[PDB]
């Protein structure tokens, strides 16, 4: 029935809980995976897919390693976009705002809620930097594999957690006649703005 | 079998055309949509997906709209990111470099190549421009749709394409144990430098 305005809710978030709650209906990989767009110090934007692993009212969240490509451009340039290719399914959302670090208390209760096994991976890499084989990779796994026996795995120094603000929330549906739906939900003084867009 | 350096191919798009071409294959809905990372001019990074229509050594082409929300960005910034989400064959491609305008003897020959009502519909958006209704859309298409009856239909002066150039190739492939294959190919006094990068 396409997307009209006088069906939009309030909230942007009550449209994306909808929007992604439909996508794991339809089972499609990954439902919470969105790229995430940074930029450098020389002004160029670099892309990679990450999961949303929370989101409320003050942003979605992600977890990576502190040393990652991504890490160091946000500490230059706060500035992000997220991007749910949801194009299987005829929608993008789109998000703007500003990523800003999650406190140790949160990535700790995050990360002993996720299998063992993902907490071991945590460890193993040097996210980003160069290495010269597969195997460091390898034989850095199986030492960690073994010298924590998974006892409870602790949390590395170098792994921590982003809130992306949300400045500006953008749906795209697909439309009768190619002639899709747009619609940008910007925050303005303490509200949501919401404007149509031309596809 | 994994990725590994022993097996890659000198040039990066030869890996690149193999994966587009086991996407397709496996059937993964727009094998060929991309999402292309721009950036304004408050440093302020934007995505949205897009679909790649050719390419070779010089690059890599889309088309759209000149007077969208990434040309003005482009024409600000000419730097910029595409990724192929295919994360569904646990793989991603991202591609750096600077987008440069597509001549209108390009433009033409590729417009009056595509389905007449496509080229019908490039008539109707003044794309990302704020509309205050769908009406607007609904009225100007049978407007058109009729007014050319297809003759030939011209193309619009609004309407252009970007080649992004080849400086960084990067290819992501899901590892065992998670331990994921990463290889950044970049450009290099007329050659490619590869390394492999830890995830
Ligand atoms: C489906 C999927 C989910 C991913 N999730 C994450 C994640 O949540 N956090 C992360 O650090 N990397 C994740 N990655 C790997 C990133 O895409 C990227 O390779 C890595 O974070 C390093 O990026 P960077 O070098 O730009 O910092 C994921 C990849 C895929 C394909
Ligand atoms: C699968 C898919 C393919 C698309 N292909 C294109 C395209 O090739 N060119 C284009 O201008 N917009 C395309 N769009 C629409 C864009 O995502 C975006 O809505 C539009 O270009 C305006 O973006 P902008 O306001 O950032 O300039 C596509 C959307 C989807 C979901």
């Amino acid at each position: 029935g396409g997307l009209r305005r006088r069906d939009l809710p309030a909230d942007p978030l009550t449209l994306f809980e909808r929007w992604l709650s439909q996508a794991c209906e339809a089972k499609l990989a990954d439902p919470t995976a969105m790229v995430v767009a940074t930029v450098d110090e020389h002004g160029q934007p670099y892309q990679r897919i990450v999961l949303l692993k929370h989101y409320d009212e003050k942003g979605m969240v992600f977890y990576t390693n502190l040393g990652s490509r991504k890490a160091h451009q946000i500490e230059n340039n706060p500035r992000v976009s997220l991007l749910f290719p949801w194009h299987t399914l005829e929608r993008q959302v789109m998000v703007i705002g500003k990523a800003e670090r999650l406190s140790t208390l949160e990535v700790m209760k995050y990360f002993h809620s996720r299998p063992r096994d993902s907490q071991i991976g945590a460890w193993v890499s040097k996210q980003s930097s160069r290495i010269s084989a597969r195997g460091i990779l390898e034989s850095k796994f199986l030492e960690l594999k073994q010298k924590f026996q998974q006892g409870e795995v602790p949390l590395p120094s170098f792994w921590g957690g982003f809130r992306v603000s949300l400045e500006q929330i953008e749906f795209w549906q697909g439309g009768e006649h190619r002639l899709h739906d747009r619609f940008l939900y910007q925050r303005e003084n303490d509200a949501w703005k919401i404007d149509r867009l031309a596809p």
